[PDB]
């Protein structure tokens, strides 16, 4: 819906562009295997992007943070082909990153610190030197786990997660995939909308380590609109809207729709307001905090 080709079966890199690219087919290559994932083979999922779809460049780059920094892959890129006309179809391959058995689950809350990137360093990096090398980052990794908060999880879930990984007898992808789905489902059934799995550690020898971020709030935003919705300013009011948030919808606490739910039901109760909104976003940083946006338009 905007945009074209390098003219024309030349195949671009990932930087360029002002404008919204359309994709026709979108391939997701397996390095190791040499083969191709199909539409239906809901391993497909992993990626967020569909055919005929209209995404910028910024869009595109997120996609490619999101595969790479999961822990699913120890190589995942993204390239594309530009077609004749009048889009692009793109590649995403990968290598599965390397597995053992796994007899532990563990779940570390990592919302509000420093993301895991991949962060492969220098190759040759010789013999005992590189051995070194593992055994630095797995100290780190520790200290990181350590670091990290409780999650929300209950026992169940881990009990469910664990049999899975009886049951293959060997994390792949595909596993981790399955996995990442039972527990955001828990997480989203129970109320919170902006928990994710952002990481799969593998540092430590037969466990699974699940970073988390459970949508910490670090942020309240009070906006007042009309008519038709441009914002205006609510003047000598906005203390009184804000005496009826609950305690968790405040910063220092994990959102949960409840709390939206109530303070919905708290402000309407003023009777002095047309049309109320309650509803989170990402905040700038991306570790996982949540800003808490509430939008009113006025009676009078």
């Amino acid at each position: 819906s905007h945009g074209l080709p390098a003219n024309i079966v030349v195949q671009l890199n990932k930087l360029s562009g002002f404008k919204k690219y359309k994709v026709s087919d979108i391939m997701f290559f397996d390095r190791r295997r040499q083969t191709t994932i199909g539409t239906e083979d809901s391993f497909f999922e992993m990626v967020s992007i569909r055919p005929g779809g209209v995404y910028t460049k910024a869009q595109l780059q997120k996609e490619l943070e999101t595969l790479a920094t999961c822990g699913m892959f120890e190589k995942v890129d993204l390239e594309g082909k530009t077609k004749p006309d009048g889009t692009l179809g793109v590649t995403i391959s990968f290598a599965e990153s390397t597995w053992q058995s796994a007899d532990r689950f563990r779940c570390i809350n990592v919302g509000l610190m420093v993301q895991s990137k991949p962060i492969e360093m220098d190759s040759d990096m010789t013999d005992k030197e590189k051995l070194e090398y593992y055994r630095s980052l797995e100290k780190d990794y520790k200290r990181r786990i350590d670091r990290a908060r409780p999650c929300l999880l209950p026992a169940p879930v881990y009990g469910e997660v664990m049999q899975m990984l009886r049951d293959q007898g060997k994390v792949s992808a595909r596993l981790l995939q399955r996995i990442r789905d039972r527990v955001q489902k828990w997480y989203h059934d129970e109320g919170y909308a902006c928990a994710q799995v952002v990481n799969f550690g593998n540092l430590n020898t037969k466990e699974v380590v699940c970073e988390v971020v459970e949508g910490d709030i670090t942020q309240l935003v009070i906006q007042f609109q009309d008519k038709l919705g441009n914002v205006v300013e609510g003047n000598t009011q906005v203390p009184v809207v804000r005496r009826e948030l609950p305690k968790q919808l405040r910063q220092g606490y994990v959102f949960n729709i409840e709390a939206g739910k109530k303070a919905l039901s708290n402000i309407n109760s003023l009777g002095l307001f047309s049309n109320i909104e309650v509803n989170p976003r990402p905040d700038e940083k991306n570790e996982g905090g949540i800003i808490v946006e509430i939008k009113l338009k006025e009676l009078e």
